[PDB]
């Protein structure tokens, strides 16, 4: 059977995830060292294409969505403030979820938000309170 393809498409997705959980969990020791941020924002963006191959665009906008954050992090725009990490780690959280729901059937459809979860992390950031009247 030629199924393979998809069970190690996978198994890299979680051993990176880690990888990227131990550099998004180390880039809150070390928000700034640049090295956490890049690690990071690298295996998302890595994460993140292997999840629009996989036909699971809603789990990949997960993994883009945090390298947004990593990516004004490198852009000057944002920091982990514990906070946009810890909707980053969020998003990883539903990402694992539909992984282990994809696992269980192959369906990322975990009634997830990411246009909120984006929104909600993307407006914990960038913000303009009192502007042009």
């Amino acid at each position: 059977m030629m199924e393979e393809y998809l069970g190690v498409f996978v198994d890299e997705t979680k051993e990176y995830l880690q990888n990227l959980n131990d550099t998004l969990l180390e880039l809150e020791k070390n928000p700034e060292d640049m090295e956490l941020i890049n690690e990071a924002f690298r295996a998302l963006h890595t994460l993140k294409g292997m999840a629009g191959t996989m036909g699971f665009s809603s789990m990949a906008k997960l993994c883009h969505t945090l390298e947004n954050i990593l990516d004004k992090a490198r852009n000057s725009e944002i920091k982990i403030t514990s906070d946009l990490l810890d909707k980053i780690f969020a998003g990883v959280d539903m990402i694992t979820r539909m992984v282990d729901k994809i696992v269980s059937e192959g369906s990322d459809d975990i009634g997830e938000n990411i246009d909120v979860f984006s929104d909600t992390i993307k407006s914990f950031a960038s913000s303009g309170k009192e502007k042009l009247e």
